[PDB]
């Protein structure tokens, strides 16, 4: 049926009777009044239960051999569901398939019920996921550290044509894949003051919140590793009676809700305190681990801390904390353990995202560690003095505090100070690092700056979303590539091959048409899957510029309608993706892209030679089902915003052919393919700061292009806006004055890009012979090759692929 | 070891290996990494385990059968720990206390973790509980409806003599015993306001709340019967971002907390909601059933619900509204209906314990519900004018609403004219209730009046806290007494029997040894297992008079000082219970007890002839501890206000004597033991009338007992709190110049009582003889025969003792 692994007979059998234990003893219920529900449930606990006894002796294993530990610190981790994930790095999906397809049930359709764990906004969150499946792979004696949160990413509903925000009650039905661990928790302490008695420092009169850790298994391909993902709940500390008791909620909502803010920085008080939270907590769970394994001159030999942006930022001034006022180290000991465990990962330098908060917030919350900041910052603004003798401009631009209307906090600034190693996410990215934002610092410490490309996971990203084309590859190059993809490479062998050509071809096809009927089954909409599926999934943002993919459907209808007659390639163009709540021109953008649908999807003249289609509530179990079935993947963001992206390599892996700038991983992955196999257009990062320079002027482009103007006078005369003929102004206003992204510079480039797409789709055999170079030169951007490169750089730890003592 | 079941081979063997079982694949550990806590989780899962076919098998015998349905609504169920109870119901005792033996636990040791479900006051919540246990072992399809505090009563905690409160997390490690049902939550609406058009009334512009079920298990003794106990959960419907989901918990907090007021009536607008919430769900859930087992003729056929007190009283109005309103039956036929199907029981007469809502509040918080109650009222006063023509008088005195200061609803006046039945808690306050307080409906209506004794079940309150009483009288009379407790009669002939004397009296020390030690063990403060046990154990009220104890024990010690070398029996007597964290008089007297123990205790010349302990935090588990190793039963509330009681039950089954006023059930325990066989004392009901024609005068008590006015001046001087002198003036001054209970006139029979009582205890072989008579005669107070009358003489079905077709 697949190398989804064997379907034994005894296997089966076994499979068979735990689901009915699960049934009876578990969910309490029996066949008479079970609903699928109850199936997948009965399900996901007999998988879950052969996840126990490798999760036992992988920890016992590293309480024995006593490794170098990795703690991977994140506010996000975008899991997504878990039970596929589970069978197939178990080799356990084929066995299920058969055990409930005996049991008279459909695997498929039980798998649907389980819900996304939607700890994250996207690619960053997505990121730790990968990250975490990576290293359990690789044999890494690795922890994931969060926070639960009971509300995650909000769910997206389209209300004529609007976003509206809906709460995401995830753990509604329970979620059996983790496992509570109350006597493991620990206190974190918030405001107080601090008292400067004869030995030391002391923070005193601090409220107390108790951070209760649920623990969530994180299996390795086939190697019977399973690692552990710690995720931190607030809780109360028990000591008008009923209002006291019902005030136990203002601590607990610590962990209430990811904050869905994707664009801009607010620096609002309950995101500091989801912050020190997680670092708070984990810290003592990881000098705990580390006191059990007191010299910590040995700590960093047995612990690396990396922080994934500077959310947990606050763990640098905390281990100091812990080190000179707890264990009582003298400073200059403690800095340096603290700098040699700790390592930061940048993933944007737009300024408006960057972390700066208010000294007053600090002051208030955390006393202790805003005198520890200050002095952090004394002592390093006394080596760049020493270095750069004079240069006091240096000396502000370096300050890890911000002077003027209100004093700030640069958390990036505390970053780079406290840690051995920094790092941007793709070559492109790392490099502007240290030739813009990061200068200063690149030219004091050097040694600090590397580059780490951002990958995904093959695992999930291709054989558990694309079976179909995971077996053709199989058939051919064998298993090994799963977990070695550069063996992908093998299969530019095959590019002439004419089987293979119409195997690839095959797979495709039959994934639009997966994904067509899924569209109208759970969306009524009916679309062409004869069309080119032109996607454009995301956040949305500005610089992601999904505003630059809407003129291009514009000036294709503008055509049609001139042209009627005329034949064109078929399209079907998605784009989807959830705009931050108070992103206003992200939800104008939404609405924008809707309205486009209503003209163009009802257009009698353009038949289905056009469709616009947004898809909703995007997220990762919509991802695995939207990425298979595209033919053309857009990366279009301005050049030099986007520090690496990773959906792009998703589409990739799955046999899309991309059309981009060259921005972040983009430009990578044009190398690595060849760019006569890539649809690369606009500027390039020296082109937008030359027009930076001179000064960038929409109404030029306005004035020289019709069908750009066309479009705009189309956008604001009410074409797409009927009954509020206004409804569109800010959009027009903003991209005729004040476009920080320059839709309108890559507008003319971008179009005739696009022509060149749509005569190679005409070519059917040399479109997918295309696909077949881009599909077979993937196996860098696997995150397996991005953890063994953190491992080996940074963590100074050995990837293994060695399996565990069988289970 | 016991009649706790027999261990067989096979049993054990399985026990053992499913114990092993949880431990691995449920709690995710090994033998050496298992706390004691784990140990209890194991075992409880284990034995959970058998309560699951059973489960299913009674709801479906239920369903093919189709009987008459009980529902027994009460916002409180105070069940304690359940593991034992479980093990013994299901004759699993010995079988688990053999394995746990042989993988080397205590199994005792094991029960002393779990955590007891405080979800009750005291004695009406307890008597639910009771109530359960007893439906399910006399094979009736009973539901006990409720609500699932997260937080039940609190812990409470002696801080320099004070009550502290202390939030009483009993979920912190989960519940073992629910099983969440989310597929059956239901919707429940607040506010709004009523549209009246064409056909019918409408309530409209409701806010909702979600109330989802939780599920409990309840097992009959040894008969495989196991029937529900569902109790409703507060959530939010998913339908600023961030406030908005934190907001959520406004809508949450109805079934946060257990309101802890037991004697005074607040009226808080949380608490109506807590009501209609629990009302509101469980009739949707009630008519849903009915509507599967539309002609409502035959609803009262096939449903039962019984008001535990008037809390749950708004089920009237409600099961007219949605008779009315959504069913579309005419008023006259749904109020037949209703009224056949509903039943109310009374547990108080004091004034300020009945339920009056102030009209404003259910005119913004159930708009529909009060123009439902006013059509009621309406047309039960037209019945009452057509009964007692002219008795304008009559007319205000019965009916619903109460003018005055502010309108409110009488909800005791609702109950009376909606039920078929009302019942009294003993024959004393069954008559008064005639008598006084109900005398005009009783005049309008003497068939709806009625009386049921309250009871315990012998299960928990003998079997399970004495399993060595429980074994001698096995011994003699065989088992058939554990669920028929009227066979206890044929003790009687043993009351003479040299060997079972012996045995009884031996049972009683090792009891108290046993208490002595854990007293010591948990609390450290030592007290001679030689003395007489004296305890009063009950939540603190004026009208129980732990004061008149008080005053007894400050005698005794005046009387030793006098004559130190003369000799006197020796007493240990113990006092506990919790008082309602807004009743000052309640906690100063638990600060005056504390008081007299610290001068008590720590006088030498005493010696270890008087010793005053205050017993902390009484709760149903320190309950099954204490009451098996008491003495001497402390039932002194002034005649006519304790309605029935059930701790003076309980300490009858258990071997203690009796000291007590002709007040509750009192009355019918002396009555079926025998006065010569009790110490009965002090003012009958008609004692306390006359003193009230004349004028309770405590001053005239003062002026001729000297040893009174001793005791008077020892607490105003600071005798009893010397650093604050002045500390018990409100005592003093409460005693003196406004004692509703009349504790004063009541001193000098009790003081000459208690005498009596030291003698015999001089005499051991008399002493048990008594006791063995008492014990004999208790039969009458199991609960089974309660819910046999409630079922013959209320609900109209037959209790059956059959057991249920093997699990
Ligand atoms: O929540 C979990 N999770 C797991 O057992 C588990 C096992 C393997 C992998 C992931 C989760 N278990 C739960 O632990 C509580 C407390 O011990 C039990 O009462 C409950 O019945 C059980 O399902
Ligand atoms: O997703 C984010 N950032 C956030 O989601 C975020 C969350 C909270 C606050 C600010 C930003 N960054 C993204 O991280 C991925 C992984 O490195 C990059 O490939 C991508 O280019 C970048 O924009
Ligand atoms: O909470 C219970 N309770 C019982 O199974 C139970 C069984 C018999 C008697 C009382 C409770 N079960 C729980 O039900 C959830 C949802 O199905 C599972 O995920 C969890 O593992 C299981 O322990
Ligand atoms: O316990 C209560 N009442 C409360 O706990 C209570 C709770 C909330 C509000 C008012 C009273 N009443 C008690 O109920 C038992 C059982 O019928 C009687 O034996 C006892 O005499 C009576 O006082
Ligand atoms: C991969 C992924 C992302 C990241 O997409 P980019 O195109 O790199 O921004 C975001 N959301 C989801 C659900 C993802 O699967
Ligand atoms: C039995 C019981 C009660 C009722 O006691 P009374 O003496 O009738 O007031 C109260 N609390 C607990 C814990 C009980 O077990």
């Amino acid at each position: 049926i697949s190398v989804r692994g064997l379907a034994g007979v005894e296997n089966v059998t076994e499979l068979k009777k735990n689901f009915n234990r699960h049934l009876h003893f578990t969910l309490v219920k029996d066949r008479n009044v079970a609903t699928p529900r109850d199936y997948y449930f009965a399900l996901a606990h007999t998988v879950r239960d052969h996840l126990v006894g490798r999760w036992i002796r992988t920890q016992q294993h590293y309480y024995e051999k006593d490794p170098k530990r990795i703690y991977y610190l994140s506010l996000e981790f975008y899991m997504g569901r878990t039970l596929q994930n589970t069978m197939v790095n178990l080799a356990l999906e084929n066995a299920c398939d058969e055990a409930t397809y005996q049991l008279g049930l459909d695997m498929e359709e039980l798998e649907e019920i389980e819900e996304d764990a939607g700890l994250g906004n996207g690619g960053l969150g997505r990121l730790a996921a990968c990250f975490l499946d990576s290293m359990a792979t690789l044999g890494l004696a690795a922890y994931g550290y969060g926070i639960r949160y009971e509300f995650g990413i909000f769910n997206q509903k389209i209300c004529g044509g609007w976003q509206m925000e809906e709460a995401d009650d995830w753990l509604r039905y329970g979620n059996p894949w983790e496992k509570a661990r109350p006597e493991f928790t620990l206190p974190v302490h918030f405001y107080g003051r601090v008292e400067h008695t004869s030995q030391g420092a002391k923070w005193v009169d601090t409220q107390v919140v108790l951070a209760m850790p649920y623990d969530t298994p994180v299996p390795g391909y086939r190697n019977n590793v399973v690692n552990t993902m710690r995720l931190w709940s607030a809780k109360a500390p028990n000591d008008g009676y009923i209002q006291a008791v019902l005030d136990r909620n203002l601590a607990e909502n610590i962990s209430r809700v990811l904050y869905p803010n994707d664009n801009f920085f607010e620096g609002k008080e309950l995101r500091l305190k989801q912050e020190y939270f997680v670092v708070a907590a984990t810290l003592q769970d990881i000098i705990r681990r580390f006191k059990s394994s007191t010299n910590f001159d040995a700590f960093p030999d047995k612990v690396a801390i990396q922080l994934n942006d500077t959310h947990p930022s606050l763990a640098i001034p905390e281990l100091m904390r812990v080190l000179v006022d707890l264990e009582r180290l003298d400073w200059d000991k403690a800095w340096e353990v603290t700098v040699k465990t700790c390592a930061y990962t940048n993933h944007t330098v737009i300024p408006e995202a960057l972390e700066r908060w208010p000294v007053h917030l600090l002051e208030t919350l955390l006393p202790r560690h805003l005198q520890i900041i200050y002095e952090i910052n004394q002592r390093f603004l006394n080596r760049v003095a020493a270095a750069f003798p004079g240069d006091v401009d240096r000396l502000r631009r370096m300050s890890l505090v911000e002077e003027g209307a209100v004093k700030r906090i640069n958390m990036a600034h505390l970053c780079i100070a406290g840690s051995h190693a920094v790092n941007g996410v793709a070559r492109i990215h790392s490099e502007i690092l240290k030739k813009t934002i990061f200068k200063d610092f690149y030219e004091l410490e050097p040694h600090k700056f590397q580059n780490k490309t951002n990958g995904i996971t093959p695992r999930r990203w291709l054989v558990l979303c694309n079976p179909g084309l995971a077996e053709i590859i199989a058939e051919r190059i064998g298993e090994e590539y799963i977990s070695d993809l550069d063996q992908l490479r093998k299969l530019l062998s095959y590019v002439d091959d004419e089987a293979f050509i119409r195997d690839v071809a095959k797979v495709k096809q039959e994934n639009k048409l997966k994904f067509a009927a899924y569209l109208e089954r759970e969306y009524k909409v009916h679309i062409n899957p004869n069309s080119l599926f032109d996607v454009q999934v995301k956040r949305i943002h500005e610089y992601k510029r999904q505003l630059l993919n809407c003129l291009h459907v514009i000036t294709l209808y503008n055509r049609i309608k001139k042209e009627p007659n005329k034949f064109v390639v078929p399209r079907t163009v998605m784009i989807g993706g959830k705009a931050a709540p108070g992103y206003h021109m992200a939800k104008m953008i939404i609405k924008l892209i809707t309205a486009i649908g209503d003209v163009v999807n009802h257009d009698p003249v353009v038949g289905d030679r056009l469709r616009v289609i947004f898809l909703e509530n995007y997220r990762v179990s919509l991802a695995e089902k939207v990425i298979p079935a595209a033919d053309l993947s857009e990366q279009i963001s301005t050049a030099g915003t986007e520090a690496s992206g990773t959906g792009n390599m998703k589409f990739m892996l799955n046999g899309a052919l991309t059309i981009g700038t060259m921005d972040g991983a983009n430009v990578e992955m044009a190398e690595e393919a060849g760019e006569e196999n890539f649809f690369i257009f606009g500027m390039r990062v020296e082109d937008v700061d030359r027009l930076d320079q001179r000064g960038y002027n929409a109404q030029e482009y306005y004035d020289r292009i019709p069908e750009l103007r066309q479009i705009i006078e189309q956008l604001s005369s009410g074409f797409f806006s009927p009954k509020q003929p206004d409804l569109f102004k800010d959009i027009v206003n903003m991209l005729m004055h004040h476009d920080r992204f320059k839709v309108f510079a890559d507008y003319e480039e971008y179009v005739k890009c696009q022509e060149r797409v749509s005569a190679l789709y005409k070519n059917p055999r040399e479109w997918t012979r295309m696909v077949i170079r881009n599909i077979a030169t993937s196996g860098k951007f696997s995150s397996d090759r991005t953890i063994a490169q953190y491992a080996r750089e940074i963590w100074g730890v050995e990837p293994s692929r060695q399996r565990l003592p069988a289970p």
